[PDB]
DNA sequence: CCGGAGCGTTCAGCGTTCGTTTATCTCCCCCTGGCACTGTCATCTCCGTCAGACCGTCGCA
């Protein structure tokens, strides 16, 4: 998506293959979040009971967990747990 | 018998002091961003109203 991002003028159908890839990794970026709903919402639980409601506390987590998939990379040889749950 | 001196009041030269601003320098407040062993589903509600109606709903006929 980036490089179709690009002004540069490159194959129609290679623009096609980059945005098939594209939605491939916004896919991913999906299924990442509904990997991680189950630990946001249990991190969420940890916080809850004091003045704010489970459900908000829980999308806000959300939030923070969108912030760690965006701030996440593979080069470092660690789970996505324990990287997320500062985030969160 | 005016004339001068002393006295009262009122103004033009420059000489200092105020009234109100301005940008720079500390101290503090306030908001966005980082954390990298892993850690991936809570929570107690609700009963000894109550009195009958109004109403839609729903499975049996």
């Amino acid at each position: 998506e980036d490089k179709l991002a690009n002004s540069d003028k490159l194959a129609p159908k290679l623009k096609r293959e980059l945005e098939i890839i594209a939605e491939d990794g916004r896919r991913a970026k999906n299924h990442l979040l509904e990997a991680n709903l189950r630990l946001v919402v249990s991190l969420a639980k940890r916080y809850t009971g004091r003045g704010m409601l489970f459900l908000d506390l829980i999308q806000e987590g959300n939030l923070g967990l969108i912030r760690a998939v965006e701030k996440f990379d593979y080069t470092k040889g660690y789970k996505f747990s324990t990287y997320a749950t500062w985030w969160i």
